[PDB]
């Protein structure tokens, strides 16, 4: 919604393409776009129709097409089978310094989750987290990050709560981080990188390999809006998790809407890799 | 039989009503049953669909492939959760046991670095083969060794050279990456069926990975696209991406039969989640 130039259609209406312009018609008007303008596309309702040439050309610009509910809230998205000098840079990324900025990204999410256990008062439960931050070694093989999500979700959402189906809490959090998925894919994309190859992982296929690792600290953004909502209906915490997108964060001295943080985030954990581990970003809760 | 799949490759309309794709071009219209349909491939530039056919599509779970000007796949339909009747096999889901998760994801491991022996062996590459085997039968529970990865390097390294050749010199890796991501949305829409999450797997558990559970069930069939890539080292991408598309309607050897690609997987994935319902047993094998 906010922040990355974003097209709402909400209304009854035909999209189409031509002359490197989003092209939409409706009963009153016709309007034209140029597609290098937009971030989001947003198709909200099911009275509209397009064409598979501007699907094409969305993908082509790297544009985030996603297709909503009956609500009207985010639901599927395009995606592509296969999104500078980016890709030659990246080859000539040490092990060193992949290893070194991965667990400094990782050790940004163990500190939010931390932070978050302390803005709720679990200050005993925070403390233990505080403390797998401080003992994080080099690719964390002791499993600390696991260590410290088991005591932080279970914290907030009770032991063994995977097993409740009656609260349907982790398709809420699966579905959160869908959405910063997304938009961290996206920036990996543009930044020219290879999407696949992350900064650990490297035995299983993932075409998001390298966003997953990039998102991480930003997870507990999700985690706070479904445990506020926690005893609602999924539809409502979807609802709530949307206005993420809309909401200001705080980061690098500024309020900032977060499709910008994103993007900023981004290309600056890949800037950092370009230069050796230094300046890596850092997102704080 | 092989999955239905609905290929539109004409000026045309699609649309949605009573339960219906509505499918009009210059020669016909067409009024299809939506739950019948499997696969829907747009392959040409020039189709109009909307918005309440493709909701009604990730309603139906129908797996959406849109084309190029080449008609080759460049997207596809993304649903950001699988729609399920029934929580019955989420709460199943929940509740496996690390004993047999564990032991399920090793056995599947297993498939695939015998797979890829096996298809070293095919190219006459007789020596790193065998070491490869030799990884095989040394293989444990989880492969906390990381095994694994040393049969990949092995592998991958013979077939196709060092990074600068998978990256710069020949489009190996974009050929593969392309290809595994084909592969792992037939996965992913089995899973989905099954009535399990796709983004909770055997073994990784920490960063987000929508595809998770999928990409472990597909672990075996990995090297059918190392296979056609390798065939194709030598060609442009454009050629390597048309050869990996023949995925959803080429037949291979499975239960000592041929079968279609498509009803190979939605067995085998089926038969996981059985699997991994009962204790770990009866997990199903696929072979090069």
């Amino acid at each position: 919604m906010a922040g990355w130039r974003t097209v709402v259609v909400n209304t009854h209406s035909k999209l189409s393409y031509k002359n490197n312009h989003l092209i939409f018609k409706d009963a009153y008007k016709t309007e034209l776009i140029h597609l290098s303008e937009i971030d989001i596309l947003l198709l909200e309702t099911t009275d509209i129709v397009l064409s598979t040439m501007l699907v094409k050309r969305l993908v082509d610009e790297n544009v985030l097409v996603i297709f909503c509910d009956d609500k009207r809230l985010p639901t599927a998205m395009l995606m592509p089978f296969y999104g500078s000098l980016q890709l030659g840079k990246q080859m000539s990324w040490s092990e060193t310094v992949k290893s070194q900025v991965w667990t400094t990204i990782i050790a940004q999410k163990i500190l939010n989750q931390s932070c978050y256990l302390g803005a709720c008062s679990y200050f005993e439960k925070s403390q233990s987290i505080m403390d797998l931050y401080h003992g994080l070694e080099n690719f964390d093989p002791s499993n600390r990050e696991g260590h410290a999500a088991r005591i932080y979700f279970n914290t907030l959402f009770g032991n063994d709560f995977s097993r409740d189906l009656e609260h349907p809490i982790n398709a809420g959090l699966d579905y959160g981080y869908t959405l910063l998925l997304s938009m961290f894919a996206r920036e990996v994309v543009v930044s020219g990188c290879m999407t696949q190859f992350g900064l650990k992982h490297a035995n299983q296929f993932n075409q998001f390999n390298f966003a997953s690792d990039i998102m991480e600290p930003f997870r507990p953004l999700v985690d706070k809006i479904v445990y506020e909502n926690r005893n609602q209906p999924f539809p409502k915490i979807k609802r709530e998790l949307f206005t993420l997108f809309s909401d200001t964060f705080s980061y690098n001295g500024k309020e900032m809407y977060l499709t910008n943080i994103i993007s900023d985030y981004t290309k600056k954990v890949v800037k950092a890799l370009n230069n050796e581990g230094k300046g890596v970003p850092e997102f704080r809760i």
